């Protein structure tokens, strides 16, 4: 319905509602009140400050600004003190150096202590450059706030907003840098059609060039890749969505797909048509934060995938899910049953001592020579992919992530069939198998 | 029972019997009679001449010796004429240049025409060096005739005597050169324990050295490998048999193993225990000689093996058999059934034009991105190895050898199970699966 009219309608799905904007301003004024009474110098940074936050993601970022001559724990101990006095409730979170996360009048706030540096040139981590992030964007982004919200809404409706590990998508700072570089949502989307996995966007030089990896150069620190947490596959999904949108634009690109919600009977039918083995490893969810859990689920699922490939079960795809109580690692394989017998490699015929050792073992069938080398028929200890994973998980839990592995050691189950379709995984199965509406 | 006493007992299994020696001498005298009346110059060569032929392999080789100045077809036309006058019956065989094979008083004779060269130095093929083979061996092998017969009997009882393609073993000329080089059967067997696939035996230089392939240098022609038709796997089998014999010598090494002769019920049991797919391609045997047929059966069986590997049926081993009326190509696979669905590779995400073409095809399930590249779920046209070979044999017969392929084009069958155990292939199946006594 013409690109320009679709973008006007999308603004209603992307701009926060009335009670959100008011809820936020009440919390900000109260927060100013408490900090001012303590005599601390501070600055509100982030998407709240710059009026670029997406509908439904209200969150207030504050940095406490201190004299340049204070030690490492003079900023840690003192900075925390103020953060605990100013919030209704709090939690010691850990991004790189510890900060405070809490609530003020029912609104999430982060309080981060750092130096008051005149000019940046002083490297440490991402914490100490964040004030300079705000300083660089403030007033380069003025007038373009809705362009930022269009880009964030687009990305969110398609599951790729956020740099946290559950997502591996686009951060808020990244969205704002893109809008500054290209000028608008529409120009971002038109130009991203030509991005590659080697594209380097150098915001401070107004330059695009080729490199070894996808790299967005932080204008505050030339060694920092702002797109570091963006996965290759999510970059690919975004380039394809940009091409599709420009080919046939729709308001539907700004709305989240309502899920498949299939009945166990239709899934049973689909699994019968495909002729595959479909199963899950179930275990208790360890008590750790998402940014620690999700890298472990990814690793555990890859190590089991690699086992299935090496054992000739021909895995197609894998997925994983965490609920409140349990985690699930999901697999589909092309092979449901393999023969008991397999071929084990022995030595070359010339090597007399090692040939004697190879032929000494008792076996049911006779070894043989093929292309100058000895081989023997031997028996597998499992013949289905479910039996294989039971064995792998019981013995090699120590490679499946520190905490995920320790949980599997205590308890796991392999589930298939009518039992599997009753766990909260039908949505992940459907996506993994490419099931249509 | 002591190596030396075993070798004395083996001489009875290796030396021709009474009526064989007499049957041969009658045919030789008659043959001399007929050639002498024609005024042709000739010489008896080969294992008959030198009294080195194994029990049960009586055959007389004659070469007709002609003046040096006769053209290529002056030796072909004239040489044939004499060969047809001298034999009771005949056949035009083809080794390299045509010769005559027939019978005299119930004994096989070959008559080959070639030049009467003073000194060898005149290269053409293996035909024109054969008189010089005899000349070089005559009287180097005197006194060692039973040593040669021990070596041939050893090799025969173990299925590796003969350079013809059905066997790919040791020729008679090769056995005689080995006995000259090492001095005896026992010294041959002790030294062959250390042969490798790089061993070069240079009989004329009294030297063993290393090369690129196993090579026995003809003392008449330094460019000719006398062991050219010996397979790598039969060289390996011979080195291992030599090691075993010296470790625990037995008369049993000179006797042929009496076969397994299993009942269909025991084979059914074994196939059930292994859990594999076992099947054969059956077709009519083309009307051609063995040295043409066996290379074609080997090729056809390899091309089908390579198909099964490429289609993920995990073939273990293959074999082949020709009876009087039919041929059989035999296979055992680890996978009895594979899923209908498989993963087809598409283009990298960057390549917009080729991505559009890939996503245009109608399919039952949705394509997906993985590690920067597009993939699609598609459906196989067969799910068992038997169904796969039916398809391969029907469409790609043109790669299965000229004559074997043309027969399969006219008629073939895939046979498994209780039907398979009733064809004359149980012995080849047992060997292929390493079945024990
Ligand atoms: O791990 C890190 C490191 C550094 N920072 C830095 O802290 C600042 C605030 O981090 P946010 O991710 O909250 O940025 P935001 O407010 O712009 O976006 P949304 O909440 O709307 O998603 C950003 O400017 C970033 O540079 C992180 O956010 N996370
Ligand atoms: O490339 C490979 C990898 C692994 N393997 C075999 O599979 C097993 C598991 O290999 P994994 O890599 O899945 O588990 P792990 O890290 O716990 O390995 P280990 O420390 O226990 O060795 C190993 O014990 C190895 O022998 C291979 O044979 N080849
Ligand atoms: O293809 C060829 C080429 C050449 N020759 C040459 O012709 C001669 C006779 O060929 P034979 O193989 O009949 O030799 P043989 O008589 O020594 O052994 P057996 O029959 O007892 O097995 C051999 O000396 C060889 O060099 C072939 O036999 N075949
Ligand atoms: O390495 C290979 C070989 C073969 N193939 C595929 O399998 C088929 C049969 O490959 P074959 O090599 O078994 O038969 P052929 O000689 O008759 O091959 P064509 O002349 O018909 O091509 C071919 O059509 C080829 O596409 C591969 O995909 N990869
Ligand atoms: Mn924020
Ligand atoms: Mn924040
Ligand atoms: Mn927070
Ligand atoms: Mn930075
Ligand atoms: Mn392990
Ligand atoms: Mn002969
Ligand atoms: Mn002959
Ligand atoms: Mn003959
Ligand atoms: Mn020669
Ligand atoms: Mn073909
Ligand atoms: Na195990
Ligand atoms: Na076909």
């Amino acid at each position: 319905m013409k690109v320009e009219e679709i973008l006007e309608k999308a603004l209603e799905l992307v701009i926060p509602d009335e009670e959100e904007v008011r809820k936020g301003r009440e919390a900000e004024e109260e927060l100013r009140r408490r900090l001012d009474e303590l005599g601390v110098e501070y600055v509100f940074v982030g998407s709240y400050a710059r009026n670029t936050w997406l509908k439904g993601s209200l969150e207030i970022d504050v940095f406490l600004l201190f004299p340049e001559e204070f030690s490492k724990e003079e900023l840690r101990e003192r900075g925390l003190e103020i953060g605990k006095a100013v919030l209704d409730s709090y939690e010691i979170r850990y991004a790189e150096h510890p900060y405070v996360h809490g609530v003020v009048k029912g609104v999430e706030v982060d309080v981060v202590p750092c130096y008051k540096l005149k000019e940046p040139k002083n490297i440490k981590s991402a914490v100490d450059r964040t004030p300079f992030h705000h300083k660089w964007l403030e007033g380069r982004i003025k007038g373009k706030e809705n362009e930022v919200r269009l880009l964030k809404g687009f990305l969110k409706a398609n599951g790729i907003y956020g740099a946290e590990y559950k997502v591996r998508g686009f951060s808020g700072y990244l969205c704002e840098l893109l809008i500054v570089f290209y000028g608008s949502f529409l120009e971002t989307v038109k130009n991203a059609r030509r991005w590659t996995r080697r594209t380097v966007i150098d915001v401070a030089k107004g330059e695009v060039r080729k490199g070894e990896e996808f790299f967005v150069v932080d204008p505050v620190d030339e060694k920092r890749n702002v797109a570091a947490n963006l996965s290759l596959d999510n970059l690919a999904r975004f380039v394809h969505l940009c091409r599709e949108f420009m080919e046939a634009p729709s308001l539907g690109f700004f709305k989240p797909k309502h899920p498949l919600e299939i009945e166990p009977e239709r899934l049973r039918k689909i699994v019968e048509e495909r002729g595959t083995a479909v199963f899950a490893v179930k275990f208790r969810k360890p008590d750790i934060v998402d940014d620690n859990l999700y890298p472990q689920l990814e690793r555990a699922s890859r190590k089991i995938f690699e086992f299935l490939e090496r054992e000739n079960f021909m895995p197609l795809r894998s997925a994983f899910k965490a609920s409140e109580e349990f985690c699930y690692l999901l697999f589909e394989c092309q092979i449901k049953e393999i023969s008991r017998v397999f071929r084990r490699m022995g030595p070359q015929f010339e090597d007399e001592r090692n040939v004697k050792k190879f032929l000494s073992r008792n076996r049911a069938f006779r070894p043989f020579i093929e292309n100058g080398r000895w081989w023997a028929f031997e028996m597998r200890k499992f013949t289905t992919p479910e039996e294989g994973v039971r064995s792998y998980a019981s013995t090699h839990w120590h490679t499946l992530g520190k905490n995920v592995g320790e949980s599997i050691r205590e308890y796991f189950e392999i589930i298939s069939g009518e039992k599997l379709f009753k766990e909260p995984v039908t949505a992940e199965l459907c996506e993994m198998m490419g099931v249509k509406d």
